[PDB]
Order: structure tokens, then C-alpha cells, then sequence
């Protein structure tokens, strides 16, 4: 059966497998499994980048250095080589032959193993339509009888539609599961071909750099298990080392080389894989006041608790922090959001509080085992949070939320979780949840009754403590005030827009000039205290933009020209043509 | 039939099939309904890890044996493999090919008994597409004329799922109940089946192992019946 | 046709088909059909097992015996197998072609007739692809022409979804309906095809037994026709007799025989009633009451309602029988049922009303209607009911489950019956029903207000009145008011508590003495009248379950040891030693 | 009809009945096809109609308006001034329990020979529920199941319908009544249609009863009587009620009519010990005695058959199971005048 499967005992025999590192227990289960008189075949369940192969190999290692037990106990794993049964015919004739010649012998011969790489691929037609369509149906009767020890390979998501499939192999193999080695184990991994990759490169690797690979990859490769990536990031420095003119001197590759390969695919570490653990934060309570005027305490405590956060104060279950700003609308509470998320390297995950309003809505956002998204959405929360572990989590207007979903995130503030229908979980623990609402400022929009009208103003801090429950409130980091701005802030808002608009009549070729008191007086005009600067955008939009598309458009106007608007003493726009 | 069918009296004779401990009452119901003129078709009916597949076999070991009334001797009880009957066809005339083969392999002698395995795998048509012409439709007249005796196998659940909607195919087949042994009868299997364990293993098993393998398994082990986890 | 129909009057001919018996009418229309100009084409459609086949293959026999019209003298009936039809027409044109063939064969007999069994089948006869020529477009122009007649058959459900669909063929058609035969006219049919039995099982049958099969099945035997119902009754009954003489204990087929086989069905047997089971049933009563001291109403209106049912002195469609029990807590109400359960060795089936506590929650019990997620789930009350048809059905806490569910024990008692969302019937006439209840007892331990304490005790019933509605009220066998216990039941209830102490005790090793002192301590110590006899239980645990706890668990009293208990009169405490 | 009407004439001849088609022919062709009877009504049939209504007064004793209303529907629809596409008649029974409102319409269908449908109007409590007697709209899950209610009337058109408890099916249920009651016809989710122009509908109720037994407050007790003008008002849409036939209210049972349960009921227990090998007799003194001791106004006929459960089948019981009274022997029934109580014999 010399084209029909590989020795995986004669592979190992010839360098072809390395030695497994962890998962030894893995190794002696499949044994323990393969000793058993029925149901006897183990299985592996993995998926690529975890050891799935590594383990099969690393039996097949075992045994070729007679690391087994006596019961076993001069075995020979074989891999079925589904290539070279199908290579050079390309009929089931001779598949066919080839196959239940490969299988005859297996059974006749003493303790003889198969391993069945990627198992799941094989459930279609064999090697490949035109072959054994029915290799299924001739293994379930010898593994029934147990004449070839079997060993499966499976991905985890492979083996619930694979096995599952048919009761003829679900009771035969026994699941093992295979996970991912740790930093330190993925530097051994390292180590371990670190001679190969070395010789392989004619590079040497810091001790720093293969831990780098290891450290830094978690933080950037984001989707790949670790083993594997780090491991891309080893062969990529030593191969851009090899090829670019630089280990013919340079063999060393040290962490800033590590650095430089993570950031060719991530394009993140070359510039931002750690410059100040505790001052890029503290430069945003600055950073953020070059973009959101005003509401300077307000950054300057949220600055205070991510630091207070980082420097581990809290639970290891607990999320990064959580906190409500309340404030009017208009007055940059996304704005600061939204650039904290920039500076701070996350994704911001956003959810309309008024869009789960009604009980239904609230089951779609949880991923409540009923009432989900879909078959696995799940659960729009859980889903966002795992996509995006290390995000900040914005929720609007939380007064308008069902109470289901004031509920659902008080119990995921106390355990860093959500469950999702699927049984997936969510892991806050490195998340930040902000929290806005425009209800602490509604009470002094009030007029009173009476001869004289009073004073409404109130403290928003106790409309908060009204609207909110205690539990809610001793679980938040803070209770943000964000005010209304001030003139030279609108007139800020306003020149934005301003520029906006001339930076689009350039790309036509159109300059205009907007006089002061015309900048002054949109800004206060559509300023409104308790919309802040919100509706700015009207009033650019149509007074600035309306007027001049016209003339484009109407043919008066060319590419080219100088329009200048001055307020006049009537607040009437004093455009003139151009 | 010679890659569809297993002559089960021939595993029994070289080793195959461990005989039946404590199943007396179903074996004597599975032979007053093949010993019927009409509709002799027995069908075991339980809960996955009961013996349900074990009775079966059960009975061609014991007609091998020469334990059955003479009424049954010289049948033969041969399993059907469904799967490699319905691979590697895709041609019109395929299916109803192959089968009456099969058919006509079964149809020749007067002793030869079908046992067919997930029985409601064939239900729903089985493998048929385009407009009935199901292996059902080709089954129901030979079940009436009692020309094959045909053994089932399924679960409760499936049992009601698939028959008694083609009610033509409830009315044909005798339904027996297959339950789980106690725990006395599980331990009673264990020791019955317990030489070949320790002849695998090269171990030998106490009194008190054998019976804290079924009272622990009672106790912890929760996803299945007896006769399958105490073993296991 | 050579290959693929047989010529039916070949059987008739050589004994290989059945006689018909009866069924004028049904041939009477038949013929009528086959001798119209055009269509003349009859189809059979009813329930199965009723003869629709029969009647067919009947009219070959009556053909060939010269039982039937002239006109009918010399056809030929052939019957067709399609599956030989389709079997090997790889390539196109081989199906077209067969089939075919066929028609013209027969179109040129001119005096036959095809008979097709599941005519359903030929609807969506082979198709070779988009093309939808199939068995059935192209066998058409015939039947309406007339150059060809036909025999169909088909169910009633086959017949509605199947072709019940395609006008233009169903229009080509007769229907006749082939209706369940009457009691009367199955005794016949079972009288004319008995002589097959009597020889195939070596059996021969009395009058008595014949009517007894016909009758017993109709009365006990719920899902099929009753012609095939009593022809199963006697096939079985034969073969229970063939299997006697194989140790020759050669004999006829009687009543008794009938009866056992229809028993097996049924499960409850007519004739064991008057052997040994009469002694299981005359002890009932001490059985019982030796499990549950005091109230003796309680026993005896169940014990009654089983004698009268075995006695035969039932009451043809209602429940065995169907009581309320009420009264104060730890009195024994489920009690009693639970054991009554294990005195007749019958399944207790259980439900817990409290799990029924709002109106739409009824669907739980019988089925989701069609096009509602769930539908295919089930029913759990019909399917209980119908797994095990012989059983005591126990329904605790009657009062709380929300009243509306009470509507659907009204059916159910009056009738035993209840219908699932299959339109399947669960059968309650073996059921014993027990409904339990507290609910008058709250108003009988009320204090007056008054210089004349004026007396109560009506109240339990006036309670009970206004909650169940008439209609189910006087719907019950009885209702029974359970009493508090007295200390003379204390007595009792210490007793038997002790005893299944010691049996705790022996599984363990240890013997347990206990003295007379020690005893009637404990009953006065424990008895409250308001708790009923459950306290009794928490008395024991303290004074001599957790004493040995600590004596057992840290081996100072272990297997092999005794241990003995005792009151110290002077100290009002219990001795213990070992 | 034409073609049929030949071949069957063609037959004619086997007893030598050569003739011409007519329409008598012709009718009895269409009334086989549609399974719709009609030409037997000159024949035996009068007399199995004309003494209908004493046969049922030998089963259900009082009521005798409502074996008279039932009776009169199917006598015109026979004769054949029927309407042109209703029901035979649509009934809504009313009154006190026990009193044979839905044993009347067993024993009808029994005397007419014919199928009786029944179905319990407490399992349709839901509105959703309605889809069972319907079937699932076309896309569905339970599409192919059809309607429970649709489908048992196509594979039998002439028969007696029975719902009973009608005022518990949530109230949407009854609206699928209206077509039935006045057009005669239902669609089921296939398009196909039901034809009801040949059943019987009979609908039975409690409504009201609750209400017409309480006692009033004052020095006069007053009338309750008027339930139909509170409780079926409200519960009964008008439209719904001005397409019925007939409500017919049933009353208490006095005590001849008791009386004559109680012979009912003896009789029913002597097959029943006919089928043992014993036979039961019974003195005229013990039966008015159970008859005395076992009536009750408030619950009718109900209460009758446990003063006779207790009796006469409990002792039975005993005599024949534990062997007193078996194989050899008969039973009689005295009563005493010393303490009321009854004998046993062999
Ligand atoms: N009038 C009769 N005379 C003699 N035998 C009868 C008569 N009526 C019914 N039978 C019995 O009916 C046969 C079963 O017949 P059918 O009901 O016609 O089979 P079927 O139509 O194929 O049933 P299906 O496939 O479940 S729908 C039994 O073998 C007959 O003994
Ligand atoms: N009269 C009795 N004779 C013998 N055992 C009894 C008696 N009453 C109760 N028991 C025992 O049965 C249990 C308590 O009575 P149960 O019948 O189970 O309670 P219940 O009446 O059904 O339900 P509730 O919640 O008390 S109303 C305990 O195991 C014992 O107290
Ligand atoms: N007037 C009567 N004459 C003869 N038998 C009667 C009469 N009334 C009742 N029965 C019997 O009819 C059976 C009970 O059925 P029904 O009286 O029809 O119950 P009901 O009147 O329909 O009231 P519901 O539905 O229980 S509330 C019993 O055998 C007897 O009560
Ligand atoms: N420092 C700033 N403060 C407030 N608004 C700003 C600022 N800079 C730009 N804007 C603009 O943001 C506004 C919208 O703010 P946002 O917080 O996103 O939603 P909302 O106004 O409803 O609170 C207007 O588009 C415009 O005023
Ligand atoms: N009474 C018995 N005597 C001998 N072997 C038995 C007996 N009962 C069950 N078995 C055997 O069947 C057991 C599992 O039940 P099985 O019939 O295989 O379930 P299934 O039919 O669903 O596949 C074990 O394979 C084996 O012990």
C-alpha cells in the first residue's frame, strides 16, 4: 500500500514530524481511546493553527521512537493519502481497487492505524468526484468490527455536521479537544524550530524577538490562533531578512524587526505598538480639546478613570469602566466618543437605546436563547463584542431602553459577560461602556407659572438620580456633565462647516468669503442652547450652499470666480455673483 | 445483495453476534409475529443504547444456535446496508434496478428474513426524488402478500414521526417495545458480555467494579441508557 | 406486459388470491362504470384496510369462479408493477418506449383491464428532466377516448394531495367510495376467509371465538379498520395456537384465546380477573391501608371504583374513575395515589398543574395548531395518555392551574376522550384520574367576631362550590375531604418513619434499635395538627438521622456495627450507643 | 350523468328490464354520484321518518319540543321542501346540565342511521386555534395536514354535526359559522370546498345557567327564567343568532320523568350482568326508593347513576368478583321497610 497512505512512522523515522510540544495529555487520550475494544477510534477536533495535525504527527512520533505503551505495541500509523490512491487514474475503477486494497491490508495487518487527515473532506467523494464516493461505507463496518484502528481529523465546527452526520461514526470516535498553546508555549514552539528557521533564513532571532512575535501578535493578528501567526511573523522577518540586503549583515532580528512584520499586515506597531502606556492618555484630556471645545472637565474625567483602570484597579472579571454623560444635545458628547475611540486605537460599537424600547427588540440585542437575530446574530451585543473585544461600546439615549435591557447590561456591568442563544460568550473585560441621555437638561426648558417667572434651573445630577435606578448608579465609574458651548466655540462649529463648504467650491474653483459678522451670526442663529450646535448643520446647508448651487447650475456662474457674502445690518445674506 | 447484505447467521457462527442475556419476552414476541401469514413483519421500537439492534441479532444467533422452534430453522436473518445500496447511482433507472435485484435475491428462497436497520430512513420515500417512486411504494405489495418478512428498527421518536402518516406502512409492521434493563439487569449483561472485555484488556474486573460501573453510571452519567454507559 | 404485469386471473385460478366476500353494491357500481362509451375508468378510494385491494383483485376471482355479468365473461385483469417499469431505462427514450409498448399491447387486446394499485404514484410518473412528460400526461388521450379502461386505487389522503391536484386526470376518473364494512358483514368475511387460516396454523376456530374477535376489537382496538382489525385478531390468535403444539399442546382457538390476544392490546384482560388477580384486588384495600393511616374514605372510594371496572360493571366510555380529593396539608392526599400506582404495578403519569397557571399555556397539553412554531412538538397529555394507556393519572394542585384548563377535563371526563392537534384521539377509558386540592381549607380555620361564637364547618364546601363550575362539579365520581391526623395516626406515621430508617440504615451495614420511650417522645414532640404528618419527618432527621451522620461518616459506627437508642426519662433526652 | 344513466339502463337487461331513461333514472344517477339520497323517501324510509319522533321518546323522556324540532327538519328536508343552500336546520340547545341536551343529538344520529362528526369546542379556547378546523395558509408548516373540520364533511356529506360546549371556543371561532349556517359552505386552505347543505348542525350550550340559579334578594323570590334575553344576547353576536333555526331550551327533570330514568338505567345494568351469566331483578318498592333517594332538581338525570353505582353495581361487584355470585346463581332486590335498606340473593 506504498501509494495508497504514507507511513507516518517511517515519515517521523525521516525528520518529516517534530517532536509535539503540549498537549501531551491530547496524545495519551487518543491512546487510551485507541486501546479500547469498541468505539475504540479517537478523533481529533481542532482547527488549523491548533495542533490538530501536530497531535497525529506526534503520535505517529511516538511510536516511531517507541514511545508507546506495550499496548499498542509495534504499531504503524499510516496517513490514507487520499491524493496518491486517486493520482494517476482518476476513475473509481482503480480508486476503488487501490482503496479496499489499502483497507484490506490495513485490517490484515497486526495493530495497524489510519490516520485520516482532514476527515471532513472526505465525506463529499472520497480524494475527489469519480472516486470513493462510498469510502464512508466501507470504513464503518471495519471500525464496527474495529479491524483498522481509525484516527479522525475534524475541525470543531467540522466534526457537529461530520460525525453527527451518521450514527455509523458519531458512536465509533471518541472527540478529543484540541486547543491553542499559551505565549510561553508558542515561544517554545518557536524555540523549538527556532534552529530551522534560523538555518532556514541565515538569521539569528533575539530571545526578545521570538517573544515579540508571540506578545505583540495577540494584540494585532487578531483572527488566526497565535501559534500560527507568530510563527508568520518569525518566517516573514527571516524571509524579508533573506531576500531584502539585510541578514547578509544584519542576521539579527530583534523586536523592532518583529515590530516592523507585525505592522506589515496589521499596519499598526511600526507607529503605535506601545509609545506611552500612561501618556497618550493623559495627552487626550488635551489631544480631544483640539477637537471638542468646552466640556474640559469632562475629558478630563474620563482621562482620570481609563488611567486609574489601566493601572489595575478593579477585578479581573470587571469591564474597563463605564460611564454616563448626560448633558444637551449638540455639545460633542459623540464628538468626545468618538475621538476617544481614535486616539485610543478601538472600534466604536454603537446601539439606539430607542430601537429596544419595546420587549421583542430587547431579545434581538441580547441573544436570548429565543427571540434572537437570525440563527446566530446573536445577540447584536454579544456579537459586537467579540468581534470586537477591546472596543468602546456606545448606547444612546439610555432613558428611552426597555428595562430588559437596563437588566441585561446591570448583569453584564457586575460579570464581564453576555450569553449568547448559540452559548457563545461576549468578554467585556476589556471594554468601555458609554452610556449618553438628554434628559438631566429637559426640566429647565420649563416656563413657570405666576406673575413672575422663576428661575427653573435644576441640578441634572438629581434628574439623573430620579430617572436612574441606585443600582445603576453605584455601578457607574462616573456621572459626566457635558455644558453648552460657548460664542467663540459656536463661531468654532461655524468656520468648520465654512471650510468644509470652501474646500468643496475649490474642487469646482469657486472662493468664498464669508464676512465675520456672516460667521458670527450663523453660528448664533443656529446655535440653540438646548440643541447645541446640532442644527449648525442647517444653517450652512441651505443659507451658504443654496444660493450658489443656483448659479452653477443656472449657467450665470463658470468654474472660476469670487463670491463674497457680508452680513448686512437686516441679517440678510449680501452675496453678490462672482 | 452481495455488497447490500450480511448473512448474520454466518457472523454468528464465526464469532460475530454476543448473545442476548435476559431478553426472553421480546424474542417471544418477535416469533409469534414472524410465525403470522399476513403482515409478519415485526418492529423493534425503543430508545438508542436499549439492546434495540442487539435483539435483532440476538436472533439469528440463537437460530444458528438451534435455541428457536423448528418453525424458524434453517432462516436465515440477513442485515442490509443502506448506504451502499443507494451510493453511486444517478441514472434514471437506477434505484428500481438495484433494489429488485436485491428483491429478487430474497424473493427466491421461503426462509430468508430482512432486517433493515434505521427503518425510517426508508420512510418519506428514502432515497427518491422527483414524485413518489419511493423504496416505499415498491415495498407496500410485497409486505401484503407476505412474500418477504421484513424486521425493523427505529426509535420512538422517529417511529412517530415517519409511520402512522403513511398509514399504509403502520398497518403492515407489529410494533414491540424495546425498554431499558434495571440496574440488576444491567450488571447481569456486564457479566454475561464481561469475558471479552477482559479478554481485550488483559484485566479482570471485581464484583464490586462491575456493579459500581452501572450504580455510578445511574448516578452521574445522564445522556443515554444503561446498557450502553455502564458498558462503556 | 410481459415483464412487467400479471395477469390476475392466473391467482384466481390457482387458490393465490383471497376471495372477496360481500360487496355487491361496490361491484355493482364498478361495472356499471367500465361499461360507459367514454372514461370509463373507476377508481376506489377510502380509509385502509378496508378492501379497497380487495374488492379489485376480487372482481379477477369472480371472473374466473364465473360470478360475475356476461359482459365481464373472458376479460382479463392485469395488474401492473411500476417499479419494473422504471427499473434499467438508463438513456432516453427506453422509459417512452416501454411504456409504450405496454399501451399498444393492451390497446390491441381489447378485452382487458390494467389495474394499478397506489395510482398516486403514476402522477409525477418518471420524469426525464425539464421535459415533464411523466407516466401520466402521455398515459391520458386513452382514458378519455376509451380505447383503454382502467382499474385505480387510492386513500382518501393520497388521493387529496396527490392527484386531488390535477383536473384534467382526475376528471378521467369514477371515483367509488369504499366505506368500513358493519359488524354483522365482518363476522361473514371473517367466516368465509377463516378455512385459510384454519389451514395455514394447523388451527381450527369456534363460532364464539370469531365473534368475540369481531366485537373486542371494535370495542378496544382504537386506530385501524375494523375488517383488518378482526382479520389481525384471528391471524394472531392462529399463531398463537400453531406455536403450542412445538411441545404438542395441540388445541383449538376459543374465547379465552381472543380474548388474551385482544388483551395484549387493550391491557386489561377480561378472564384474569377471575384467577390469581382476584386476590391482588381483594387485598388492595390493606395493602393500602397499611401506607396510609386513617382516612379510610379514601381507600375505599378507590378501591371500589377498580373492582367495579374489573367486575365488568363500568361505564363503557367514561375513566375508570374520577375523583377530587380535598383537604388540610400533610394529610396524604398524593400520597395515597402514588401508592395506589404501585399496588397494581401501573404507571403513574404526573403532571403538575401549578405549571398551567395562564390560559394559553393549555397548547403545552395538546399541540400547537398548524402553521405555528412547535406544531410538530407534540402534545403532553395526549401523548402520555397514549403511550400508556393503562395508568393513574394524577393531577396536583388542581386550584392552580388557571381555570380555563378546566374545560378541557370537562371532554375528557364525560367522554374519555381528548383530540391532539393531529386530530389523533387519546383514549382515557383504562385511566384512573385523581385531581388534588387544598382549596377549602383556608376558610374553615377563620375566628368569628362576636359575643356568640357561632360555628363554621360548611365552608369547606362552600368553597369548593363557587370555584369549580357546575358542569364539572357534577361530573365527578366523588370528592373526598381529607381529616387532620390525630395522635393516634402520629403513632402510626412515627413507626413507619423509623422503619425506613433502618432500611437507610441496613444498605449501609448498621442495625438500628430504637425503644418504646424513645418513641413516644418523639410523637409528642413532633405532632402539630396544623402541619399534618410531615413534620413527623423533621423530628426524625434531627433526634436520630444526624447523630448517626456524624458516627457513620467519621468511622466511629460502621458497617458491621449496631446502634441503639433510648430515652433518659430523667434528663427528657435520648440516649444513643454503639 | 347521460353516459351513466345509458351504461346502468344497458344493464337493466340482466333481468331482462330493457326500457327508456327517464328521469326517475336520471335522479337516481346524480343522487349515487353526489352521495346525496333521495327516491328511497317513497319507499321504507316513510316509516323509518314517520316513527322517528317516538323512537327517540323511548331514550330521552321530557324535552319533547326538542325531538319535535329536530324531527320536523329533517321530515321537510325529505320531503323535499328544504331551503335551496343552508343546512338541514342549525340548533342551539340550551338549559341546565344533565338533561340530555347532547344525548338527544347522539341518539339522533343513531336512529337515522347515519355518521355523527363531533368535536369539542373547549379545545378551540385561542383564536389561533381556528386554523385546525381550516388548515395552515400556503407556506406553511401544517400546510399539508388540511382542516379538521373541512375535511371530515367531504368524506362524509350526510351526516349530524355536534359541537359541543360552543360558548367556549374563544368567540373569533364563531365566526366561521356564519357562511356555514347561511351559505351552506366553508373553503378549506386548498380552495376546496366543504358542502353542508346536507348535515345537521347542532350547537350546545350551558350559557346562562350559572346566572338562572341564583337566588335573589327580597321578601319575593324572583323569576330567573330570563337567561336567553342576558346571557345569549351577549355572547352570541346578532348576526350570528338571526341565521339559527331554533333555540331550544331544555328543562329540569321533574319526577316521572326521574322515575323513568331510573327504569333507564336498571335496564342498561341488566345487559350488562346478562353478559357475566347473571340476571338482576328488582322490586317496584327498591326502585321508587332509589328513585326518591337519588333526585335532585339542580343536577337532572347526572346524579341517577351514582345512587345506582352505589347500590346496586358496588355490591354486585363484590358477589361477583370474590365469588358469591357467579357461574349458577341470580340477584334479588327487595326493599325492607325497617331501615329502607335492600336485599342480595343467589
Ligand atoms: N369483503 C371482503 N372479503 C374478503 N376479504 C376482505 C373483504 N374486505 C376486506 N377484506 C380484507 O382486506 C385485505 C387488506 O385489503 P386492503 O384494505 O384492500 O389493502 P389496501 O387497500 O392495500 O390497504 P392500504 O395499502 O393500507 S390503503 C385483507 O387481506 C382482506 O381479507
Ligand atoms: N395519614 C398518613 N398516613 C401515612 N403516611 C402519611 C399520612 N399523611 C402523610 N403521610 C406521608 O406522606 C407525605 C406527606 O403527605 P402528602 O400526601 O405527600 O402531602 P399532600 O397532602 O399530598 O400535599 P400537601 O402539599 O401536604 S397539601 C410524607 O411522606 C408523610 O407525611
Ligand atoms: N331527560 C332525560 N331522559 C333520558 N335520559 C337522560 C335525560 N337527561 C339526561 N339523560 C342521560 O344522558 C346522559 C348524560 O348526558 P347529557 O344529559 O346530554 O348531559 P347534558 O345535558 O348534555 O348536559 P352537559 O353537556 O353534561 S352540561 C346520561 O346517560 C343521562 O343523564
Ligand atoms: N465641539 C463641538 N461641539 C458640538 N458640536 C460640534 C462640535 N464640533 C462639531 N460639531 C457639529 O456636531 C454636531 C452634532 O453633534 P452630535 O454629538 O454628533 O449629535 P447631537 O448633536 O444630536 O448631540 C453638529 O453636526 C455640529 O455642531
Ligand atoms: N440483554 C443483552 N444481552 C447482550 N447484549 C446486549 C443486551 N442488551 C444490549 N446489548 C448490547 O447493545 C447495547 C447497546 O444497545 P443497542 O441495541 O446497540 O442500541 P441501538 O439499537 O440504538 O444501536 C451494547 O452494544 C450491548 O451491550
Amino acid at each position: 500500500m506504498e501509494n495508497f497512505t504514507t507511513n507516518l512512522n517511517q515519515l517521523a523515522r525521516v525528520g518529516g514530524i517534530d517532536p509535539l510540544i503540549g498537549r501531551e495529555k491530547e496524545l495519551e487520550r487518543a491512546i487510551q481511546v485507541l486501546c479500547r475494544r469498541r468505539k475504540n477510534n479517537p478523533l481529533l477536533v481542532g482547527e488549523s493553527g491548533v495542533g490538530k495535525t501536530a497531535i497525529a504527527e506526534g503520535l505517529a512520533w511516538r511510536i516511531v521512537q517507541g514511545d508507546v505503551p506495550e499496548v499498542m505495541a509495534d504499531c504503524t500509523i499510516y496517513s490514507l493519502d487520499i491524493g496518491s490512491l486517486l493520482a494517476g487514474t482518476k476513475y473509481r475503477g482503480d480508486f476503488e481497487k487501490r482503496f479496499k486494497a489499502l483497507l484490506k491490508q490495513l485490517e490484515q495487518d497486526t495493530n495497524s492505524i489510519l490516520f485520516i487527515d482532514e476527515i471532513h473532506t472526505i465525506i463529499g467523494a472520497g480524494a475527489a468526484s469519480g472516486g470513493q464516493v462510498d469510502a464512508a461505507n466501507l470504513i464503518k463496518p471495519l471500525l464496527s468490527s474495529g479491524k483498522i484502528r481509525v484516527i479522525g481529523s475534524t475541525t470543531y465546527q467540522e466534526f457537529s455536521n461530520i460525525f453527527e452526520k451518521d450514527r455509523a461514526l458519531a458512536r465509533r470516535f471518541q472527540k478529543i479537544d484540541i486547543t491553542e498553546p499559551s505565549i510561553e508555549e508558542t515561544v517554545q514552539i518557536i524555540n523549538g524550530l527556532k534552529p530551522k528557521y534560523e538555518a532556514h533564513h541565515d538569521v539569528r532571532y533575539t530571545a526578545k524577538a521570538v517573544r515579540a512575535a508571540v506578545e505583540l501578535a495577540v494584540k494585532y493578528i487578531n483572527d488566526r490562533h497565535l501559534p500560527d501567526k507568530a510563527i508568520d511573523v518569525i518566517d516573514e522577518a527571516g524571509a524579508r531578512a533573506r531576500l531584502m540586503p539585510v541578514s547578509k549583515r544584519k542576521k539579527t532580528v530583534n523586536v523592532a524587526d518583529i515590530e516592523s512584520v507585525v505592522a506589515r499586515i496589521a499596519r499598526i506597531p511600526e507607529k503605535s505598538v506601545s509609545q506611552s502606556d500612561r501618556d497618550t492618555l493623559k495627552n487626550l484630556g488635551d489631544r480631544l480639546k483640539m477637537l471638542v471645545f468646552g466640556q474640559d472637565k469632562a475629558i478630563e474625567a474620563l482621562t482620570e478613570a481609563i488611567k486609574m483602570a489601566r493601572a489595575g484597579l478593579g477585578h479581573e472579571h470587571k469591564p474597563v469602566g463605564s460611564f454616563l454623560f448626560a448633558g444637551p444635545t449638540g455639545v460633542g458628547k459623540t464628538e468626545v466618543t468618538v475621538q476617544l475611540s481614535k486616539a485610543l486605537g478601538i472600534e466604536l460599537l454603537r446601539f439606539d437605546m430607542s430601537e429596544y424600547m419595546e420587549r421583542h427588540t430587547v431579545s434581538r440585542l441580547i441573544g436570548a436563547p429565543p427571540g434572537y437575530v437570525g440563527f446566530d446574530q446573536g445577540g447584536l451585543l454579544t456579537d459586537a463584542v467579540i468581534k470586537h473585544p477591546h472596543a468602546v461600546l456606545l448606547l444612546d439615549e439610555i432613558e428611552k431602553a426597555h428595562p430588559d435591557v437596563f437588566n441585561i447590561l446591570l448583569q453584564v456591568m457586575d460579570n464581564g459577560t453576555l450569553t449568547d442563544n448559540n452559548g457563545r460568550k461576549a468578554d467585556f473585560r476589556n471594554v468601555v461602556l458609554v452610556m449618553t441621555t438628554n434628559a438631566g437638561v429637559r426640566e429647565t426648558e420649563r416656563k413657570s407659572i405666576g406673575l413672575i417667572h422663576q428661575d427653573n434651573s435644576t441640578d441634572a445630577m438629581e434628574e439623573i438620580k430620579k430617572i436612574f435606578t441606585p443600582e445603576f448608579r453605584n455601578r457607574l465609574d462616573n456621572i459626566i456633565w457635558f455644558d453648552h458651548l460657548s460664542t467663540d466655540v459656536i463661531h468654532q462649529v461655524v468656520d468648520k462647516f465654512i471650510v468644509e463648504l470652501q474646500v468643496q467650491l475649490d474642487q469646482k474653483g469657486v472662493s468664498l468669503e464669508v464676512s465675520q459678522e456672516a460667521r458670527n451670526w450663523l453660528a448664533e442663529k443656529g446655535y440653540d442652547r438646548a440643541m447645541g450646535a446640532r442644527p449648525m448643520a442647517r444653517v450652512i446647508q441651505d443659507n451658504l450652499k443654496k444660493p450658489l448651487a443656483n448659479e452653477l447650475l443656472f449657467g450665470s456662474l463658470v468654474d472660476g470666480g469670487q463670491v463674497t457674502v457680508a452680513l448686512d445690518k437686516e441679517k440678510n445674506e449680501l452675496t453678490y455673483g462672482f
